[PDB]
């Protein structure tokens, strides 16, 4: 492994919003593929069902759009039509109470799912552990 393996509880029973701390924003996916945050909570594109591949992989689908969250190979976000092997992300428990979502394709490079304080994706290269941008609080739709 490249990464730890300390999990968050919680299943994938129920939809989720993904809440970034960093600026209060929620992950969105739009209907054109486009990601980005959003701090409308009433947004439509912001709820998403999880779903285990392996213990601790994950797709992250919109359940609106039913497109899959994905990172392509110079590290930007996408979403997917369909599932593959870009859509996996590693799982796991950051600061003991937080979720953070790594790349499973890129994970020896350590990029993760991320927003930046305005709401704009950050791309996977510039991402980091360390950092409050890659800090998500699964909350209830």
């Amino acid at each position: 492994h490249h990464h730890h393996f300390n999990l968050p509880p919680g299943n994938y029973k129920k939809p989720k919003l993904l809440y970034c701390s960093n600026g209060g924003h929620f992950l969105r996916i739009l209907p054109d593929g486009t990601v980005d945050g959003t701090r409308d909570r009433s947004d439509q594109h912001i709820q998403f069902q999880l779903s285990a591949e392996s213990v601790g992989e994950v797709y992250i689908k919109s359940t609106e759009t039913g497109q899959y969250l994905a990172m392509d190979t110079d590290g930007l976000l996408y979403g997917s039509q369909t599932p593959n092997e870009e859509c996996l992300f590693l799982e796991r428990l950051e600061e003991n109470h937080y979720n953070t979502y790594i790349s499973k394709k890129h994970a020896e490079k350590n990029w993760f799912v991320g927003l930046k304080k305005n709401g704009s994706c950050k791309r996977g290269p510039r991402t980091h552990y360390g950092q409050k941008a890659i800090l998500f609080l699964p909350l209830p739709v």
